[PDB]
């Protein structure tokens, strides 16, 4: 359905209780999915399943400020399959994003840009099909 890459506007930035909803199927051969989420120029929350980082899978976060990337967290638990549909859930907490696939928990990531109000667009990127991309509060 939709171009990818997408930019989803956040309009005001994000806040606690803000749930982040993508849909899509990853492609055959896949390489990489990236979640973007942005102030401005910098990178507050980058999410990057890699497919063949060394022949491993494995999922980078990190955090981007005046061009220079920070310390990676990495997660081995990897639950994305090429050719697959997958659904991917951020929601903001107080203090971290908390993401869950496929309705389970994934990772968290604690808040390194705690201008929260200012992470206003959202980037996504990668060997996907994008069939939706949407936000709710609960
Ligand atoms: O930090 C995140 C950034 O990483 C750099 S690569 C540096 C390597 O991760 C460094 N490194 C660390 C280790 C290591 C870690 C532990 C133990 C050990 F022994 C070794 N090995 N290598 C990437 O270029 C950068 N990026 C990815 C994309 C991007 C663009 C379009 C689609 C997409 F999907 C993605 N745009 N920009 C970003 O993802």
């Amino acid at each position: 359905p939709l171009i990818v890459p997408y930019n989803l506007p956040l309009p005001g930035g994000v806040v606690p209780r803000m749930l982040i909803t993508i849909l899509g199927t990853v492609k055959p051969n896949a390489n990489r999915i990236a979640l973007d989420f942005q102030r401005g120029n910098d990178v507050a929350f980058h999410f990057n399943p890699r497919f063949n980082e060394n022949n491993r899978r494995v999922i980078v976060c990190n955090t981007k400020l005046d061009n220079n990337w920070g310390r990676e967290e990495r997660q081995s638990v990897f639950p994305f399959e090429s050719g697959k549909p997958f659904k991917i859930q951020v929601l903001v907490e107080p203090d971290h994003f908390k993401v869950a696939v496929n309705d389970a928990h994934l990772l968290q990531y604690n808040h390194r840009v705690k201008k929260l109000n200012e992470i206003s667009k959202l980037g996504i990127s990668g060997d996907i099909d994008l069939t939706s991309a949407s936000y709710t509060m609960i």
